[PDB]
């Protein structure tokens, strides 16, 4: 019964008041359902996006179930290009969703300002989208509502990273049963969804529509109104007949055509679309990538000794929940590069190749490497870093472990971390509090023993804020 530390186990765990952790700054949006508030974490000064929902806004029993469901999706997801959920709170009359703040606004608005995207630009953007959804599709989640309106740029830099959002029409899927609900948006929605039977491939279609727009500034299917769009769509025919397309390379068209294959069975999957030459070829050579960053990350990984569960959870919390995007930009690069097959996980092969790739850049000769020795080392790294024990290194796990410990173990982070564990505010962490954070009924006497003998200096049977400090700060 291996206690799996996952980013998501931290989410619903606090049941404090909004004001116990946050200070509002301004309103980011109001809707009939609720408002999004820009808040400042009182302790860390970091800036978060808090959606605040009145119980009265959503007391449709389906609706409570619907929201709770979007929450469980988000708790599960963890990918550099997909929205990150930090916390879910409850009030006497309110629910709170603490999300990361994405300061770049909608891809839509960036569309209506420059109109057309560079082939380089568009490939990079679309690459990210498909990686998001490859991940989602792998994990049996289909979005059903892709569009520039539901993609945000993280910040304002020229080639900023992209994040997928509003999982309110998203759902779980089992390959054996096809979905039926008619959900989506005029310009982007795939024929089969109109017909009432569809699969996750609709997300590919939508992405294909998105890509058409990026390259030409126009939808491939248009209409006087929604209805006229839908008819155009359902009939299925589109064309590269616009003058704009004269400039654009044939493979890009080829990808577009493979993504807008009318019948889902013949339409390319996300995984496979990722391998399209264009996405492949738009990278003319590896962009200049810091070897030092790469070397240090690989070094910070090797030296993560396997560890007792209290520290593991602590670190995963700090990595997954307390790190600013500015903070992890370079890392998420390396991760993505490491993750050839796009699915947002590192596996033994991908990790092993990473180290080898690094070696040659160090100029080391590849036929001169004790391959069976690397493998072993890699097997052990995975054992050490795989906090949820699924045999894969996920992005949160990666960031936790790849970040400079000194940087990550900032004092604010440390304080706050202890705070989350010590639910009774007693200043002392009980095994019961540990079990609670893990999401489990009780912790094995085994595991508690194996943690105290390494942290409990007073020997009072519990872990206080300084015992905590030393444990982690013990390099
Ligand atoms: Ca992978
Ligand atoms: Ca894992
Ligand atoms: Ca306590
Ligand atoms: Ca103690």
């Amino acid at each position: 019964d291996k206690l799996a530390a996952t980013p998501g186990m931290f989410v619903q765990h606090s049941t404090a008041a909004f004001s116990d952790r946050y200070k509002g700054q301004r309103v980011l949006g109001k809707g009939s359902f609720g408002e999004v508030i820009l808040c400042k974490d009182k302790v860390t000064g970091q800036e978060y996006a808090v959606k605040v929902i009145s119980k009265r806004q959503v007391k449709q029993k389906t609706d409570k179930e619907l929201l709770l469901k979007e929450v469980e999706l988000l708790k599960k997801l963890d990918h550099p290009n997909i929205m990150k959920l930090y916390e879910f709170f409850e009030d006497k009359g309110y629910f709170y969703l603490v999300t990361e703040v994405y300061t770049g606004g909608e891809l839509f608005d960036e569309i209506i300002s420059r109109k057309r995207f560079s082939e380089v630009d568009a490939a990079r953007i679309i690459r990210q989208v498909l990686s998001g959804i490859t991940y989602m599709h792998k994990n049996k989640i289909v979005h059903r509502d892709l569009k520039p309106e539901n993609l945000l740029l993280e910040n304002k830099r020229k080639d900023a990273n992209i994040r997928i959002i509003d999982f309110g029409l998203s759902t779980h899927f089992e390959s054996t049963k096809k979905m039926k609900d008619k959900i989506g948006t005029a310009y982007y929605i795939a024929p089969e969804v109109l017909h009432g039977t569809y699969d996750e491939k609709c997300d590919v279609w939508s992405t294909g529509v998105i890509l058409y727009i990026l390259l030409s500034g126009c939808p491939p299917f248009n209409g006087a109104n929604e209805f006229d769009i839908l008819k155009k769509v359902e009939k299925g025919k589109f064309t590269f007949d616009l003058p704009q397309w004269k400039k654009v390379s044939e493979p890009a068209k080829d990808l577009i055509r493979k993504m807008l294959a009318y019948v889902p069975t013949m339409r390319i999957s996300a995984r496979d679309a990722l391998e399209h030459e264009w996405l492949k070829t738009t990278d003319a050579a590896t962009d200049s990538i810091d070897v030092p960053s790469l070397e240090s990350t690989i070094l910070n990984i090797r030296q993560f000794q396997g560890t007792q569960k209290l520290a593991a959870a602590a670190l995963l919390y700090m990595g997954s929940k307390l790190t600013t995007n500015e903070e992890t930009v370079e890392l998420n690069k390396i991760f993505q590069r490491m993750d050839k097959n796009g699915d947002g996980q590192l596996d033994k092969q991908e990790l092993m190749e990473g180290y080898v790739e690094l070696m040659k850049l160090k100029g080391e000769d590849v036929s001169a490497l004790d391959q069976s020795a690397i493998e072993f080392e890699v097997e052990q790294v995975l054992d050490a870093v795989d906090f949820d024990k699924n045999g894969f290194i996920e992005y949160s796990e990666f960031v936790t472990v790849a970040m400079d410990r000194k940087t990550l173990l900032s004092r604010q982070r440390l304080e706050r971390a202890f705070g989350m564990f010590d639910a009774d505010g007693s200043g002392k962490i009980s095994s019961s509090e540990l079990a609670t954070i893990f999401g489990v009924s009780e912790v094995d006497s085994e595991t508690w023993r194996r943690v105290l003998a390494e942290v409990d200096r007073n020997n009072d049977g519990e872990v206080d804020f300084e015992e905590f400090r030393q444990m982690l700060l013990k390099l």
